[PDB]
């Protein structure tokens, strides 16, 4: 009953989505498309990882097919998305992870290839957005092209949903300390539009602008126009942290904030929102599958209406597991 | 007319204070005390620096005296501060920079050594605090033991004072992304009280608690009980950034915020508070002598009463230059 | 039939030795001594690791005993090694891992505490040295205090034994690119004897002197006086690499060198010496239990008598597993 | 009498060559060509540098010309090298620094643009190679297209010339610990041919192959076929170190090696080869203009015929200053 999933692009998001699908077993990958990576280089890329270690399983190439844990995978090298034969490979859902086909018209090229539904693993300008555990019940199966937002939005959402439902966020601001990105430059390099992102990633802190805090209002319509923020990109490897400063409507002591977050992390948001009281650091969340983990000891409250909350998230694994978790919920809705 | 300055401790703060005094020429160093560093090791430490480069000048040892630019410096190796003969060396002001004598009773041990006034280069529990450009006119020359707060407080004070005088800060919260220091551990190590600070500094983000935002209320009494914050220690080398989220009383567009900060950085707070509109990163402020530099392009405003302001600071040079600038103002008040 | 092992010191070597003993199950830990770490801090230290991740198992404190996987461990806080009651705790073998008791007289303090044999996890000036897979058959059970040399020696030994037995090393020089050490300073700090090791570990390359290449001649007596080398400490986290340049007596093509190393890694030196032909990097050997892994593609030969061989080693896990493997061989010799 | 120099490409080598030319004043830059960087982005790139700090001088844009220290510079955006009007701009010598036109036929496209001579700042397959201080007297002014080798070759050459002239190098091997460059990937990325260079530069050590040691035999013909080596790329920023292991013909104690290197660094190779006896680290050579600096305390000798010598070099500044120094010697030969 598991759905057939095709992956477009074998970048970081595509490789970690394939790894999450093979680790969890909720879906099955039958096809991968990349015009710039050959088969043996795909074996090398999937087998070895600097951040998450070696793959737990067997990966090899035979008869022109990538074989992972005994499952052969069709490989395409097509550059035009409308020319990829997804229907011949048996793929029903396609993950668009290259980051260059994000509009509905550009990502709709996969549907005449034989695919049924397209999931975009990036923010989209016109496709509907879904975050697991927040608004994923609003999916209604008549939508062909949807998006899964981003890692920062997936971390911030469930958290802001719990605070708003209990205390009424009047307004808020967010700052995220983010690990390096593939788009960043090892040394000062030529970035055409974003001049700050062309500077050396190993030596710098690099303020950046983001739309993840504004995208929460699309997913939670009551918070529309009430959230904004920015980001800093520090020279770490994988794990990021979200810093939210908000004004509340109802009075809330910090012990009352800790109680409702801990209760939400047990029953409704189990596996999506985490809770800890230990003295954790950033490497304690490496390969953690939670969207966000609340740090009780790191936050601070000025008074009963003005608080600052600290959350952690693995921007690689957690987000890649949410793409798989969204796809399984779509297949149960057919 | 320059005052004679003794330095207690040849750590990072003491070496950069000596370097700032020799670079600026406002004061003169006549004596250095350290019980664990010998003379030739002092020559080696002062000559070479990983962060700020080689010393611009000549440093050598002769006749048991450290000679920097032709000026001989008396060296003491005493462990008891009451036994150091500051008066025999001619030192009138003593910088207490070891970080272990911060109370008035502990830092008052230097006065029977012959010293007149003691400046503590750290926050103090009972000594009066002074930040240059904010409340340094309140010094009245009958105070023998004063403190110079900390680098984070010196960065945050100027901006806050300008914002409160023009728009009326109702309440605010601060987050600082801080570079690694000397108390942090290269690899997971045993920190007795602060368990998070014992983890590996190269691999981690490490939330920390700080009292720099609360100490602004001691320096600006109108903002008492209206500011608080925390910090993150990322694996960079020298430059930190302050992130302030505040609620204003009077309406303020972001263009009006930029105008009053730029005007304050020219006339009254010249050399203390900086202003830039370029696409800067953290390494652009290495060896910068400003206490804080306002980043106009990095901040964001949600509405006319809720803003987030970004400022930078070299926590080594700027702060060390403020210790020299405070000492010169004290000598003019005699 | 497993021996009872006591651990003196809960530093990096002691914690990874405890982790290796609980992961492998060859020995059992019954007692840990550390005068500066309390019980709950021991739980925190053993549970979380920045390099090797979270501990796979349960660790908690009850009734003053550290309980790991249901096994209670006696905790001592004694500072004098002759006062530790090893015999009351049931410990038969004691690992001296603090790095300050390395001579036979200093490490012999544990024997009137009730212990039978002492294994020093460091190079020793007068204790006999043993490297697993090279000279560990020379142990004769009448030796009470022995040493396990070091990580670099454990990496270099197996390799040089295979090359000398097949081709006759006439002379050889060595260089190791080593990851940071706890003794290194996060920022420029005061190192009393080694002035280079006091400089900032994040920003520097730092040449260092080592006696690991000379200690191979103690373990292989035919190579006495024929090996020497030095080291570089680069800002990585865990994995080091050994670079050996040697002159051979008999002619040897590089394909003949690859054949005898691959054959030795299968039969005699299985699990101690590894072999790979893939395009590996340093993070591919994180938490690898081999003493050394031969990199076939990285080495180069100038002619048939002058070659340069490249080997990898995890200086934390591999070495800690060799301490356990040495202790199990000692218990089978009783 | 200074020659007019055009620069093709505004990458790292081109920007540091322009900076070295404006700092030294031996030549003058009149023209820069880059098809992907506009004028204001050129101002931003030249003004700010993460490694070497802010530019000491004034840089601004006016009337479509880059103005540095009052000197206007013509800017071209041509992609075909044969279409660049070097003769209209007055440029006589052209530095080819893009790294893609290295053969004589490809780099000879500049000559119908009006240029007279082409200097390639890279190794070339067929152009003659020149290293300053070693074989630069062999230039005879009838050569139109020459090359300047590479940074590693420029570091190794002067050293091996001194050792061979005094002691007779029989054979030798070299290892260089190199800082990260621009071709490396911030995180695991797709490198088509060199699979190891696509792994994450921040987390890895990354063995690499180089032809710098073999290229010494082209510059010193007596050492042809007697040198080879490889490299390691560690996550530092700028400074690299060369590790040479050689067999000598004549006996040489290490004090005799230190004497001839120190004498050569004073008279003949002043400014090219350096000498130090201090306890230096890698950041002590940041922005140092020497091609190589001999580290007396870091090397080691096994016997009188088998030594290991350690040398430092700033692979950005030193090499860029040698391109300027080579061009000035060419202009004096006309």
């Amino acid at each position: 009953g598991k759905v057939k999933v095709g992956v477009n692009g074998f970048g970081r998001i595509g490789r970690l989505v394939t790894r999450a699908a093979f680790n969890s077993g909720k879906v099955d990958i039958v096809a991968i498309n990349d015009p710039f990576i050959d088969l043996n280089y795909m074996v090398y890329m999937f087998q070895y990882d600097s951040t998450h270690g070696k793959f737990h399983g067997t990966v090899k190439a035979e008869n022109g097919k990538l074989v992972i844990n005994g499952n052969p995978i069709t490989i395409f090298q097509e550059r035009d998305p409308s020319k990829i034969k997804w229907g011949d490979a048996g793929a029903e859902y396609v993950v668009e992870s290259t980051g260059v086909f994000t509009t509905m018209e550009k990502a709709g090229a996969h549907l005449q290839g034989g695919a049924k539904r397209v999931i975009i693993s990036a923010p989209s300008a016109d496709a509907p957005m879904f975050v697991m555990g927040v608004n994923h019940e609003k999916y209604d199966n008549s939508l062909k092209i949807i998006s899964n937002a981003s890692c920062t939005t997936n971390c911030l959402a469930p958290l802001a949903k719990v605070i708003h439902d209990n205390f009424g966020i009047v307004e808020g601001l967010m700052t995220t300390v983010h690990a390096i990105t593939a788009t960043q430059k090892t040394v000062d390099g030529p970035s055409g539009k974003l001049w700050r992102d062309g500077r050396g990633a190993l030596q710098n802190i690099i303020p950046a602008s983001t739309g993840a805090a504004k995208a929460v209002g699309k997913v939670i319509p009551e918070l529309n126009g009430k959230l904004t923020g920015m980001a800093f990109r520090v020279p770490t490897a994988n794990v990021s942290v979200v810093d939210l400063t908000c004004r509340l409507e109802k009075p809330a002591k910090y012990d009352d904030i800790k109680k409702v977050v801990k209760q939400a992390s047990e029953g409704p948001l189990k596996g999506i929102l985490g809770y800890t009281e230990h003295q954790v650091v950033s490497s304690d969340f490496n390969s953690d599958t939670h969207s966000s983990t609340f740090d009780a000891g790191a936050g601070i409250a000025l008074n009963d209406h003005f608080v600052k909350l600290i959350s952690w998230y693995d921007n690689e694994f957690g987000y890649s597991n949410r793409v798989v978790d969204l796809m399984a919920h779509m297949a149960s809705k057919e």
